[PDB]
């Protein structure tokens, strides 16, 4: 096997410098709709509701809808206690927003009685959900249990893996780094390890002279002690 030494602390100074998530890479593509301080559970439910409202509808729409749900509460509990009228108000006026009422109002009935109040784990039983279709469930499976075929590497995830040696030997190409990583990172990890490395190489990892002076890892990197400039 391989367990790259010090890696979970690793990860988690990783996610500390990066609790602030205000990097270009991710703000440009990941999704803000959802409650930072929810559970993951409610999380889940959020993020397919998001998913369900998103069907021709601009993202200010989409966007729009969602902070007035979270503002009254957004749980698979107050969405069954919110009638058809007053949650039809709430999402307005999102593209076809009377059939998603109903999408809604049904699937959360499905999740409460099926799945304990939680979202389903498997395409097949998400396309089998009122109003989601294999689009939405292939997006659901990546955000919501981060599910994903294999890890997206690209040029901040192969520098910043052979920076804290990731792999067996230094690779040669993205490629080769993204089978060394799958043999160790757990799958829950595949598509996360992507929004947090690629944001985190942008803001300190830096391609040349990143800033380690500011870096949690300045012990933990094995080749920090030939980036650290003092006069930088
Ligand atoms: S100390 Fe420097 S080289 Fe090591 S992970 Fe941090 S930014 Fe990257």
């Amino acid at each position: 096997v391989w367990e790259p030494q010090d890696w979970q602390q690793q990860l988690v100074n990783i996610r500390a410098m990066r609790n602030k998530k205000d990097a270009p890479v991710d703000h440009l593509g990941t999704e803000h709709c959802y409650d930072s301080s929810a559970p993951p559970k409610v999380r889940r439910y959020q993020v397919l509701l998001s998913l369900m409202l998103s069907s021709q509808t601009k993202d200010q729409v989409t966007a729009g809808a969602m902070q007035r749900l979270r503002a009254r509460g957004l749980t698979v509990d107050s969405i069954l206690q919110t009638d058809d009228a007053t949650l039809g108000k709430l999402i307005y006026p999102v593209g076809f927003w009377r059939s998603k009422v109903k999408y809604i109002k049904q699937t959360s009935a499905i999740l409460q009685q099926h799945y304990g109040g939680d979202i389903p784990a498997s395409v097949a039983e998400l396309v089998a959900l009122p109003g989601v279709g294999p689009k939405m469930a292939h997006l659901a499976m990546a955000v919501a249990w981060g599910t994903v075929s294999g890890i997206a590497v690209d040029t901040h995830v192969h520098r910043i893996a052979n920076r804290l040696r990731w792999t067996k030997k230094a690779t040669k190409s993205p490629e080769e780094t993204r089978a060394a990583l799958e043999e160790w990172l757990p799958r829950e990890l595949w598509h996360e390890i992507n929004g947090l490395l690629v944001g985190f190489g942008q803001q300190t990892c830096l391609p040349v002279h990143p800033r380690c002076h500011a870096c949690l890892n300045q012990a933990l990197c094995p080749a920090a002690q030939g980036l650290e400039h003092h006069h930088h």
